[PDB]
């Protein structure tokens, strides 16, 4: 699948604002991931055991790894589709070390969606979030590819 510059336009648009709190929008997506599909917390080990938002809001852990997963996504979506190189070591440790199956993946594209759709929605109408959602599904059916080569496709 090919996005058009326009796609991307929208997509990079509401991105440089996430951008102005990357640890906020990290927080958030997470705990909207944590929350509504509990099973995704058990494959975090340093974050596993927390127990109510609360926890999640004060566990500097899981910040870290929203700031983690959000700059690795924003340096995907800048290439504007030419993220081969980007994507081999991301499948590599979330197919054969963390194993990580797509379902998963689809389950944070939701959250994602969710958040930006809650703290944006002047940037994030119905045009901005097809073109995220494009964007995302590309992300999600080009690391499936890359599963599928390594030996997991899960
Ligand atoms: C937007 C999609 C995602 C991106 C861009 C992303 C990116 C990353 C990055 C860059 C790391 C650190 C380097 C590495 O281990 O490769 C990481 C670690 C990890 N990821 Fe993801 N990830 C994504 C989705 C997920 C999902 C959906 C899960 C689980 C439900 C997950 C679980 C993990 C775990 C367990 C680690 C190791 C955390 C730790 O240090 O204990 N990732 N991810």
């Amino acid at each position: 699948m090919v996005l058009s510059e326009g796609e991307w336009q929208l997509v990079l648009h509401v991105w440089a604002k996430v951008e102005a709190d990357v640890a906020g929008h990290g927080q958030d997506i997470l705990i909207r991931l944590f929350k509504s599909h509990p099973e995704t917390l058990e494959k975090f080990d340093r974050v596993k055991h927390l127990k109510t938002e609360a926890e999640m809001k004060a566990s500097e852990d899981l910040k870290k790894h929203g700031v983690t997963v959000l700059t690795a996504l924003g340096a995907i979506l800048k290439k504007k589709g030419h993220h081969e190189a980007e994507l081999k070591p991301l499948a590599q440790s979330h197919a054969t070390k963390h194993k990580i199956p797509i379902k998963y993946l689809e389950f944070i594209s939701e959250a994602i969606i969710h958040v930006l759709h809650s703290r944006h929605p002047g940037n994030f109408g119905a045009d901005a979030q097809g073109a995220m959602n494009k964007a995302l599904e590309l992300f999600r059916k080009d690391i499936a590819a890359k599963y599928k080569e390594l030996g997991y496709q899960g």
